[PDB]
């Protein structure tokens, strides 16, 4: 407890001793209170909605621009059987991981280019972090806390709640320092992880759902967790915390204490408006950085689903208690089928896609509800609701449909409702933006849509009006996947190299030499999809293009302008 946590309090309390009121009216009831202190919605994008008129008057669009008590729940210890089936899952995928890749320690070097390339590393003397990284006094603040983590202890690590925990960088260095390698390095990559997708864009994801889908086996379970990081419980911190048995050296011992001092025993600051800022402490849940808890949580859903996996399949009986002959049999399917087993699954984070050897995986419930994973929107001992069409399954907020080209190629495409796409592409997060900023992220959704979104009617027509109403050398941005469509180079060029080149599923390499060879959905799976074809609005709006790019280009100003509407048949002369 306070032997591990107290410095990092006393610290504050001192820069505050004249605030310091241990308030009795506290809310918290499982975050431990220490003490308290006296102590950003979303903007419209002008040019993506001038450009897209007819949503206007579509509520689920504009509702979208307009604007815990779940931190605050415990989680039960898991029975004896349930925490044996767990670290013998946790040893053996550390090990897998690990077969062909090196733990090895991040460095300032490569923190510093991340800083000055500009990335959520979620921080908090200096304004700017590039200010923290060019300035020598940082790093040996820096120093104090590493060598104090190499005595075992922790003085300037915590985290600030608003569910983002933001931290100092100094804080995010030293857990990039011990435990960047997970991202750096690919680990959950599906080459390392086999269930993994890291470092697969939108465009591989269908791909690897339809592969999934030619395994023999049974329906595919799709299951959402309800508040994952809420549900993470101090043995699943346990479990993680042994890719440290896989390091050697200071990396060992730095990697040992983000995992003690910051993730198995946290201090947070959260502002209540009763303004006194509440010091709370609490051992479980999540709260590391989104990077660390992306590969953390993929590694604890891949353990939890093999582990579902294996109850389907009859391999243990009870998890009140494993026998000494169950464990040899866990381990036993783990060494013989596990990799297989790892390949019929798809995780990102906390999102997961299972095929299962048959449905009997329905109703095997007990270790995933013993664990804390209890699904989402069903019935706690209500069997899941399988997919029988890979094509149907919801994953990474999307769905995925096959297209074929007119000349007989396979195209896997992303796709989600068009409201949220369009509702998503008008908003933009912060101040001070000018109208070329506004501008030039208005061209990052556009040339998004082109690439991912191009079977759709009316994003492909709005992408070509955003893109021909601004100016054509002016580079996408975005302050806030692989990101393919963040470049000035042609479209139609990074279209092929994306959905044709660089393929493995695409056998055939003869380069498509127009937006006319790409396909769209079938006119009646478009409007499923949201799309407004047919009405009279989306007619005018088609219609009278030009006269809504004028009106852009005319507030711009004088700048040098292309038209993309000629590469559609329909303004094609
Ligand atoms: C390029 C292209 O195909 N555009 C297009 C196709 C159909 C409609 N209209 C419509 C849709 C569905 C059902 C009845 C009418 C409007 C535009
Ligand atoms: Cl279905
Ligand atoms: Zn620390
Ligand atoms: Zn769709």
């Amino acid at each position: 407890n306070l032997d591990i946590i107290g410095k990092r309090i006393e610290k504050i309390k001192q820069e505050h001793e004249t605030s310091w009121h241990y308030d009795q009216d506290h809310p918290y009831k499982t975050w431990a209170y220490h003490g308290s202190y006296e102590t950003a919605s979303s903007m419209v994008n002008g040019v993506v909605r001038l450009l897209t008129k007819p949503w206007d008057i579509i509520p689920m669009v504009t509702q979208m621009a307009m604007t815990k008590e779940k931190v605050d729940t415990r989680t039960q210890e898991p029975k004896e059987g349930t925490k044996k089936l767990m670290k013998i899952t946790a040893e053996w995928l550390w090990k897998e991981l690990g077969k062909k890749k090196t733990p090895r320690m991040c460095t300032r070097e490569e923190f510093t280019r991340k800083v000055r390339s500009n990335a959520a590393l979620g921080a908090i003397k200096w304004k700017s972090a590039r200010e923290a990284v060019e300035d020598s006094g940082f790093w040996e603040l820096v120093d104090k806390e590493r060598n104090l983590h190499l005595e075992g202890k922790c003085e300037t690590c915590v985290y600030n709640m608003m569910a983002i925990w933001y931290m100092w960088l100094g804080a995010r260095f030293l857990e990039f320092e011990a435990l960047g390698f997970l991202n750096e390095d690919h680990w959950f990559s599906r080459e390392n992880s086999l269930s993994g997708v890291e470092g697969e864009g939108l465009h591989k994801l269908g791909y690897i759902l339809r592969d999934v889908s030619k395994k023999e086996g049974g329906a595919m379970y799709a299951d959402d967790t309800a508040g994952w990081d809420t549900r993470i419980t101090l043995e699943d911190l346990k479990n993680e915390e042994m890719v440290t048995n896989h390091m050697e050296g200071e990396h060992k011992k730095l990697a040992e204490a983000i995992f003690k001092l910051t993730y198995q025993n946290k201090v947070v600051r959260v502002q209540r408006p009763t303004t006194v800022m509440d010091i709370i402490s609490r051992r479980d849940q999540r709260g590391s950085g989104q990077v660390v808890t992306y590969g953390l949580n993929t590694f604890t859903n891949m353990e939890a689903q093999l582990i579902r996996q294996m109850e389907g399949e009859g391999v243990f009986k009870s998890i009140q208690h494993l026998t000494v002959t169950e464990e040899i049999a866990v381990k036993n399917w783990l060494v013989r089928v596990g990799r297989e087993r790892l390949s019929r699954m798809a995780i990102s984070g906390d999102d997961c896609v299972v095929k299962p050897l048959d449905d009997r995986f329905a109703s095997a419930l007990t270790a995933l509800n013993d664990m804390g994973k209890v699904r989402k929107d069903i019935q706690q001992w209500e069997p899941s609701r399988g997919w029988n069409d890979w094509t149907q399954v919801p994953f990474c907020s999307h769905h995925f449909h096959e297209l074929i080209m007119k000349d007989g190629r396979v195209l896997v495409v992303p796709c989600r409702n068009q409201d949220e796409l369009i509702g998503r592409a008008r908003i933009s997060q912060g101040a001070g933006w000018s109208l070329r900023e506004t501008a030039c992220l208005g061209k990052s959704y556009a040339q998004m849509w082109s690439l991912m979104y191009f079977h759709r009617r009316d994003l492909r027509l709005a992408a070509n009006a955003i893109c021909s109403a601004v100016p054509s050398h002016w580079v996408p941005t975005s302050r806030t996947a692989t990101h393919e469509w963040m470049t000035t180079e042609d479209m139609l060029t990074v279209w092929n190299r994306v959905w044709i080149q660089e393929n493995p599923w695409m056998e055939d390499k003869t380069p498509v030499e127009s937006w006319e060879e790409i396909p769209y959905l079938g006119k009646r799976e478009d409007q499923w999809c949201g799309s407004l074809i047919g009405l009279t609005s989306r007619a005018t709006w088609a219609k009278n293009i030009q006269t809504a790019i004028n009106q852009v280009r005319s507030l711009i100003g004088n700048e040098e302008y292309t038209d993309y509407m000629p590469s559609m048949k329909r303004f094609r002369r």
